[PDB]
Protein backbone atom coordinates (compact mmCIF):
# COMPACT_ATOMS: atom_id res chain seq x y z
CA UNK A 1 0.00 0.00 0.00
CA UNK A 2 3.05 2.64 0.15
CA UNK A 3 3.74 3.16 -3.61
CA UNK A 4 7.11 1.44 -3.29
CA UNK A 5 5.75 -2.13 -3.53
CA UNK A 6 3.76 -1.13 -6.73
CA UNK A 7 3.54 -4.04 -9.14
CA UNK A 8 2.52 -4.62 -12.28
CA UNK A 9 0.64 -7.55 -13.93
CA UNK A 10 2.61 -9.71 -16.13
CA UNK A 11 0.66 -11.63 -19.09
CA UNK A 12 1.23 -14.57 -16.89
CA UNK A 13 -0.42 -13.82 -14.32
CA UNK A 14 2.23 -13.08 -11.86
CA UNK A 15 3.19 -9.87 -10.56
CA UNK A 16 6.34 -7.50 -11.10
CA UNK A 17 7.37 -4.89 -8.72
CA UNK A 18 8.41 -1.79 -10.81
CA UNK A 19 11.23 -0.31 -9.76
CA UNK A 20 14.52 -3.02 -9.20
CA UNK A 21 17.59 -3.49 -8.02
CA UNK A 22 20.36 -4.35 -10.33
CA UNK A 23 23.26 -6.14 -8.66
CA UNK A 24 26.29 -5.96 -11.41
CA UNK A 25 29.57 -4.67 -10.03
CA UNK A 26 32.62 -5.07 -12.02
CA UNK A 27 35.04 -8.08 -11.00
CA UNK A 28 37.44 -5.65 -9.11
CA UNK A 29 34.86 -4.65 -6.32
CA UNK A 30 34.88 -7.13 -3.28
CA UNK A 31 32.52 -10.05 -3.74
CA UNK A 32 31.31 -9.89 -0.06
CA UNK A 33 30.25 -6.56 -1.41
CA UNK A 34 26.88 -7.71 -3.18
CA UNK A 35 25.79 -8.93 0.12
CA UNK A 36 25.87 -6.07 2.14
CA UNK A 37 24.17 -3.59 -0.67
CA UNK A 38 21.67 -6.34 -1.01
CA UNK A 39 20.40 -6.17 2.31
CA UNK A 40 20.84 -2.63 2.48
CA UNK A 41 18.35 -2.28 -0.71
CA UNK A 42 15.60 -5.07 0.99
CA UNK A 43 16.04 -2.65 4.15
CA UNK A 44 15.33 0.52 1.71
CA UNK A 45 11.95 -0.97 0.50
CA UNK A 46 13.01 -2.80 -2.75
CA UNK A 47 11.59 -6.27 -3.70
CA UNK A 48 12.64 -6.60 -6.95
CA UNK A 49 16.66 -7.92 -7.67
CA UNK A 50 18.00 -8.54 -11.07
CA UNK A 51 20.94 -10.61 -11.36
CA UNK A 52 22.53 -13.19 -13.47
CA UNK A 53 24.94 -15.86 -14.48
CA UNK A 54 26.99 -13.34 -16.08
CA UNK A 55 27.57 -11.17 -12.67
CA UNK A 56 29.36 -14.04 -10.74
CA UNK A 57 27.04 -12.64 -7.32
CA UNK A 58 24.26 -15.32 -7.25
CA UNK A 59 25.90 -16.69 -3.94
CA UNK A 60 26.16 -13.48 -2.53
CA UNK A 61 22.64 -12.15 -3.66
CA UNK A 62 21.28 -15.24 -2.26
CA UNK A 63 22.53 -14.92 1.21
CA UNK A 64 21.56 -11.16 1.23
CA UNK A 65 17.74 -12.46 0.57
CA UNK A 66 18.08 -15.25 2.66
CA UNK A 67 19.23 -13.41 5.49
CA UNK A 68 16.45 -11.03 5.20
CA UNK A 69 14.23 -13.74 4.70
CA UNK A 70 15.52 -15.25 8.02
CA UNK A 71 15.92 -12.03 9.22
CA UNK A 72 15.30 -8.38 8.11
CA UNK A 73 12.15 -9.52 7.59
CA UNK A 74 10.55 -9.97 4.33
CA UNK A 75 9.00 -13.23 2.97
CA UNK A 76 9.99 -15.63 -0.11
CA UNK A 77 6.78 -13.95 -1.86
CA UNK A 78 7.47 -10.42 -1.41
CA UNK A 79 11.07 -10.78 -3.16
CA UNK A 80 10.98 -10.88 -6.90
CA UNK A 81 14.20 -12.20 -7.81
CA UNK A 82 15.63 -12.40 -11.39
CA UNK A 83 18.38 -14.54 -12.81
CA UNK A 84 19.57 -14.82 -17.13
CA UNK A 85 20.81 -17.79 -19.01
CA UNK A 86 24.04 -16.60 -20.41
CA UNK A 87 25.06 -17.61 -23.87
CA UNK A 88 26.80 -20.41 -23.58
CA UNK A 89 24.06 -22.83 -22.14
CA UNK A 90 21.52 -21.73 -24.99
CA UNK A 91 21.62 -25.69 -26.26
CA UNK A 92 18.30 -27.36 -25.30
CA UNK A 93 20.03 -30.07 -23.05
CA UNK A 94 22.20 -27.34 -21.31
CA UNK A 95 19.18 -24.55 -20.23
CA UNK A 96 17.58 -26.56 -17.29
CA UNK A 97 20.79 -27.74 -16.08
CA UNK A 98 22.17 -24.22 -16.04
CA UNK A 99 19.05 -22.56 -14.25
CA UNK A 100 19.70 -25.71 -11.29
CA UNK A 101 23.31 -24.48 -11.14
CA UNK A 102 21.99 -20.63 -10.34
CA UNK A 103 19.34 -21.87 -7.88
CA UNK A 104 22.43 -23.84 -6.37
CA UNK A 105 24.36 -21.16 -5.50
CA UNK A 106 21.26 -19.05 -4.13
CA UNK A 107 20.02 -21.99 -2.70
CA UNK A 108 16.14 -20.85 -3.06
CA UNK A 109 13.72 -22.93 -4.49
CA UNK A 110 13.29 -20.98 -7.95
CA UNK A 111 13.23 -17.73 -9.57
CA UNK A 112 10.56 -15.41 -10.17
CA UNK A 113 12.07 -14.49 -13.83
CA UNK A 114 14.47 -16.20 -15.82
CA UNK A 115 15.50 -14.24 -19.10
CA UNK A 116 17.57 -15.25 -22.16
CA UNK A 117 20.61 -12.28 -21.60
CA UNK A 118 20.93 -11.92 -25.17
CA UNK A 119 19.37 -13.39 -28.84
CA UNK A 120 23.23 -14.88 -29.37
CA UNK A 121 24.24 -17.95 -29.09
CA UNK A 122 28.42 -18.68 -27.73
CA UNK A 123 30.18 -21.36 -27.86
CA UNK A 124 29.89 -23.85 -24.94
CA UNK A 125 31.84 -24.16 -21.87
CA UNK A 126 32.77 -22.17 -18.65
CA UNK A 127 34.41 -19.54 -20.35
CA UNK A 128 31.61 -16.53 -21.02
CA UNK A 129 33.05 -14.68 -23.75
CA UNK A 130 34.77 -18.00 -25.67
CA UNK A 131 37.99 -16.75 -27.97
CA UNK A 132 39.66 -18.15 -31.03
CA UNK A 133 43.63 -17.72 -31.60
CA UNK A 134 42.90 -13.99 -33.12
CA UNK A 135 40.89 -12.95 -29.47
CA UNK A 136 37.83 -12.84 -31.78
CA UNK A 137 34.72 -14.43 -29.41
CA UNK A 138 33.48 -18.24 -30.94
CA UNK A 139 29.69 -18.40 -31.99
CA UNK A 140 27.20 -21.26 -32.30
CA UNK A 141 24.49 -21.85 -34.01
CA UNK A 142 21.23 -23.07 -31.66
CA UNK A 143 17.54 -22.38 -32.78
CA UNK A 144 16.11 -20.28 -30.14
CA UNK A 145 12.82 -21.67 -30.72
CA UNK A 146 14.06 -25.15 -29.08
CA UNK A 147 16.13 -22.58 -26.75
CA UNK A 148 12.81 -21.81 -25.64
CA UNK A 149 10.66 -24.81 -25.39
CA UNK A 150 13.41 -25.97 -22.71
CA UNK A 151 12.70 -22.27 -20.41
CA UNK A 152 8.78 -23.30 -20.85
CA UNK A 153 9.57 -26.46 -19.49
CA UNK A 154 11.48 -24.64 -16.23
CA UNK A 155 8.40 -22.81 -15.73
CA UNK A 156 6.17 -25.70 -15.84
CA UNK A 157 8.69 -27.71 -13.37
CA UNK A 158 8.38 -24.87 -10.55
CA UNK A 159 12.20 -23.53 -11.37
CA UNK A 160 11.11 -20.33 -12.82
CA UNK A 161 7.70 -18.70 -11.79
CA UNK A 162 7.93 -16.40 -15.32
CA UNK A 163 10.19 -16.47 -18.60
CA UNK A 164 11.41 -13.70 -20.67
CA UNK A 165 14.07 -12.10 -23.23
CA UNK A 166 16.64 -9.90 -22.83
CA UNK A 167 18.37 -7.51 -25.78
CA UNK A 168 15.54 -9.05 -27.84
CA UNK A 169 15.05 -7.23 -31.23
CA UNK A 170 10.76 -6.45 -32.62
CA UNK A 171 11.24 -9.34 -35.21
CA UNK A 172 13.33 -11.25 -32.27
CA UNK A 173 10.64 -11.01 -30.16
CA UNK A 174 8.42 -11.83 -32.97
CA UNK A 175 10.28 -15.28 -33.76
CA UNK A 176 9.00 -16.49 -30.22
CA UNK A 177 5.22 -14.99 -30.38
CA UNK A 178 4.91 -16.91 -33.86
CA UNK A 179 6.34 -19.94 -32.96
CA UNK A 180 4.53 -23.01 -33.48
CA UNK A 181 3.08 -24.47 -30.28
CA UNK A 182 3.95 -21.40 -28.31
CA UNK A 183 3.01 -22.05 -24.53
CA UNK A 184 4.42 -19.23 -22.70
CA UNK A 185 5.41 -16.34 -24.00
CA UNK A 186 7.81 -13.68 -22.84
CA UNK A 187 6.62 -11.56 -19.75
CA UNK A 188 9.35 -9.26 -20.56
CA UNK A 189 11.72 -8.07 -22.42
CA UNK A 190 14.82 -6.44 -20.65
CA UNK A 191 16.82 -3.90 -22.65
CA UNK A 192 18.85 -0.63 -22.66
CA UNK A 193 16.33 2.30 -21.83
CA UNK A 194 17.06 6.30 -21.04
CA UNK A 195 16.32 9.50 -22.11
CA UNK A 196 19.12 9.27 -24.95
CA UNK A 197 17.45 6.10 -26.50
CA UNK A 198 14.05 5.99 -25.08
CA UNK A 199 13.23 2.84 -27.13
CA UNK A 200 9.12 4.51 -27.97
CA UNK A 201 8.79 1.98 -30.80
CA UNK A 202 10.38 -1.26 -29.35
CA UNK A 203 7.95 0.01 -26.14
CA UNK A 204 4.74 0.77 -28.40
CA UNK A 205 5.62 -2.76 -30.36
CA UNK A 206 5.49 -4.41 -26.33
CA UNK A 207 3.00 -2.75 -25.17
CA UNK A 208 0.84 -4.30 -28.29
CA UNK A 209 1.86 -7.84 -27.63
CA UNK A 210 0.96 -7.46 -23.49
CA UNK A 211 5.10 -7.63 -23.39
CA UNK A 212 6.27 -5.79 -20.29
CA UNK A 213 9.80 -3.38 -21.09
CA UNK A 214 12.37 -3.40 -18.47
CA UNK A 215 15.00 -0.40 -18.63
CA UNK A 216 18.41 -1.63 -18.06
CA UNK A 217 20.94 0.93 -17.96
CA UNK A 218 18.42 3.00 -17.42
CA UNK A 219 20.73 5.98 -15.68
CA UNK A 220 23.28 5.73 -18.47
CA UNK A 221 25.25 2.92 -16.93
CA UNK A 222 28.39 2.60 -14.96
CA UNK A 223 30.21 3.21 -17.44
CA UNK A 224 32.64 0.21 -17.08
CA UNK A 225 35.52 -0.23 -19.82
CA UNK A 226 34.14 -3.84 -20.40
CA UNK A 227 30.88 -2.76 -21.75
CA UNK A 228 30.67 1.02 -22.38
CA UNK A 229 33.55 3.67 -24.26
CA UNK A 230 34.14 6.55 -21.85
CA UNK A 231 34.16 8.88 -24.34
CA UNK A 232 30.18 8.53 -24.55
CA UNK A 233 28.45 11.46 -23.30
CA UNK A 234 27.67 11.47 -19.39
CA UNK A 235 23.89 10.98 -19.34
CA UNK A 236 23.40 12.31 -15.34
CA UNK A 237 25.47 15.64 -16.22
CA UNK A 238 23.23 16.46 -19.21
CA UNK A 239 22.00 20.09 -18.65
CA UNK A 240 18.56 19.45 -19.11
CA UNK A 241 17.97 16.50 -17.03
CA UNK A 242 19.87 18.90 -14.26
CA UNK A 243 17.10 21.64 -14.62
CA UNK A 244 14.69 19.96 -14.05
CA UNK A 245 16.37 17.50 -11.40
CA UNK A 246 16.97 21.33 -9.45
CA UNK A 247 13.04 22.65 -10.34
CA UNK A 248 12.14 19.06 -8.38
CA UNK A 249 14.78 19.66 -5.82
CA UNK A 250 15.53 16.10 -6.32
CA UNK A 251 19.23 14.27 -8.63
CA UNK A 252 19.55 13.74 -12.21
CA UNK A 253 19.08 10.16 -11.55
CA UNK A 254 15.91 10.50 -9.68
CA UNK A 255 14.06 12.60 -12.94
CA UNK A 256 15.62 9.98 -15.10
CA UNK A 257 14.02 6.96 -13.05
CA UNK A 258 11.21 8.87 -12.69
CA UNK A 259 10.96 9.31 -16.32
CA UNK A 260 10.38 5.38 -16.74
CA UNK A 261 7.77 4.97 -14.05
CA UNK A 262 5.51 7.76 -15.65
CA UNK A 263 5.22 5.92 -19.46
CA UNK A 264 4.82 2.80 -17.82
CA UNK A 265 8.89 0.61 -18.28
CA UNK A 266 9.62 -0.74 -15.63
CA UNK A 267 12.58 0.64 -14.04
CA UNK A 268 16.18 -0.98 -12.87
CA UNK A 269 18.60 0.98 -11.02
CA UNK A 270 22.11 -0.26 -9.69
CA UNK A 271 23.73 1.56 -6.52
CA UNK A 272 26.71 -0.26 -4.24
CA UNK A 273 26.38 3.25 -2.07
CA UNK A 274 24.14 3.18 0.74
CA UNK A 275 23.43 6.91 -0.11
CA UNK A 276 21.97 6.59 -3.60
CA UNK A 277 20.41 3.38 -2.68
CA UNK A 278 18.23 5.11 -0.58
CA UNK A 279 18.02 8.21 -2.92
CA UNK A 280 16.61 6.03 -5.46
CA UNK A 281 13.46 4.36 -3.96
CA UNK A 282 12.12 8.39 -3.31
CA UNK A 283 11.27 7.67 -7.48
CA UNK A 284 7.85 7.30 -5.51
CA UNK A 285 7.84 10.61 -3.46
CA UNK A 286 7.71 12.84 -6.06
CA UNK A 287 5.96 13.26 -9.68
CA UNK A 288 6.91 14.47 -13.16
CA UNK A 289 4.85 17.24 -14.77
CA UNK A 290 3.06 16.41 -18.40
CA UNK A 291 5.68 19.08 -19.55
CA UNK A 292 8.63 17.70 -18.10
CA UNK A 293 7.94 14.39 -19.63
CA UNK A 294 7.85 15.94 -23.12
CA UNK A 295 10.77 17.71 -22.31
CA UNK A 296 12.54 14.60 -21.69
CA UNK A 297 10.78 12.76 -24.84
CA UNK A 298 13.08 15.69 -26.48
CA UNK A 299 16.47 14.26 -25.43
CA UNK A 300 16.02 11.06 -27.45
CA UNK A 301 19.04 10.77 -29.84
CA UNK A 302 19.50 6.43 -30.58
CA UNK A 303 22.53 6.82 -28.61
CA UNK A 304 23.38 3.55 -27.61
CA UNK A 305 26.10 2.38 -24.42
CA UNK A 306 25.53 -1.15 -24.14
CA UNK A 307 26.78 -1.90 -28.17
CA UNK A 308 28.49 -5.27 -27.44
CA UNK A 309 30.22 -4.42 -30.60
CA UNK A 310 32.46 -7.86 -30.56
CA UNK A 311 29.75 -9.39 -31.36
CA UNK A 312 28.63 -6.91 -34.07
CA UNK A 313 29.20 -10.41 -36.97
CA UNK A 314 27.03 -12.68 -34.87
CA UNK A 315 24.07 -13.40 -37.80
CA UNK A 316 21.44 -12.69 -34.66
CA UNK A 317 23.56 -9.45 -33.11
CA UNK A 318 20.20 -7.12 -32.54
CA UNK A 319 21.00 -3.53 -32.32
CA UNK A 320 21.35 -3.32 -36.39
CA UNK A 321 17.92 -3.33 -37.26
CA UNK A 322 15.90 -0.31 -36.35
CA UNK A 323 14.19 -1.91 -33.65
N1 LIG B 1 20.32 -7.64 -19.52
C1 LIG B 1 21.44 -7.03 -19.84
O1 LIG B 1 22.05 -7.27 -20.87
C2 LIG B 1 21.92 -5.98 -18.87
C3 LIG B 1 22.92 -5.07 -19.26
C4 LIG B 1 23.34 -4.07 -18.39
C5 LIG B 1 22.79 -3.98 -17.10
N2 LIG B 1 21.79 -4.88 -16.71
C6 LIG B 1 21.15 -4.84 -15.36
O2 LIG B 1 20.86 -3.44 -15.18
C7 LIG B 1 21.38 -3.05 -13.93
C8 LIG B 1 21.62 -1.56 -14.11
O3 LIG B 1 22.64 -1.32 -15.09
P1 LIG B 1 24.00 -0.58 -14.72
O4 LIG B 1 24.47 -1.04 -13.40
O5 LIG B 1 24.89 -0.71 -15.89
O6 LIG B 1 23.81 0.98 -14.68
P2 LIG B 1 22.69 2.04 -14.22
O7 LIG B 1 21.66 1.53 -13.31
O8 LIG B 1 22.29 2.74 -15.46
O9 LIG B 1 23.61 3.12 -13.48
C9 LIG B 1 24.48 2.79 -12.47
C10 LIG B 1 25.44 3.91 -12.25
O10 LIG B 1 24.66 4.99 -11.69
C11 LIG B 1 25.25 5.32 -10.39
N3 LIG B 1 24.10 5.77 -9.56
C12 LIG B 1 23.12 4.99 -9.06
N4 LIG B 1 22.26 5.74 -8.39
C13 LIG B 1 22.69 7.02 -8.47
C14 LIG B 1 22.21 8.24 -7.97
N5 LIG B 1 21.07 8.25 -7.24
N6 LIG B 1 22.92 9.37 -8.23
C15 LIG B 1 24.05 9.34 -8.96
N7 LIG B 1 24.54 8.20 -9.44
C16 LIG B 1 23.87 7.03 -9.21
C17 LIG B 1 25.88 4.04 -9.90
O11 LIG B 1 26.94 4.37 -9.03
P3 LIG B 1 26.93 3.90 -7.50
O12 LIG B 1 27.03 2.29 -7.57
O13 LIG B 1 28.33 4.39 -6.93
O14 LIG B 1 25.78 4.37 -6.72
C18 LIG B 1 26.43 3.43 -11.18
O15 LIG B 1 27.74 3.96 -11.46
C19 LIG B 1 22.62 -3.94 -13.79
O16 LIG B 1 23.05 -4.01 -12.45
C20 LIG B 1 22.00 -5.26 -14.17
O17 LIG B 1 21.15 -5.70 -13.09
C21 LIG B 1 21.36 -5.88 -17.60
Amino acid sequence: MDPKYQRVELNDGHFMPVLGFGTYAPPEVPRNRAVEVTKLAIEAGFRHIDSAYLYNNEEQVGLAIRSKIADGSVKREDIFYTSKLWCTFFQPQMVQPALESSLKKLQLDYVDLYLLHFPMALKPGETPLPKDENGKVIFDTVDLSATWEVMEKCKDAGLAKSIGVSNFNYRQLEMILNKPGLKYKPVCNQVECHPYLNQSKLLDFCKSKDIVLVAHSALGTQRHKLWVDPNSPVLLEDPVLCALAKKHKRTPALIALRYQLQRGVVVLAKSYNEQRIRENIQVFEFQLTSEDMKVLDGLNRNYRYVVMDFLMDHPDYPFSDEY
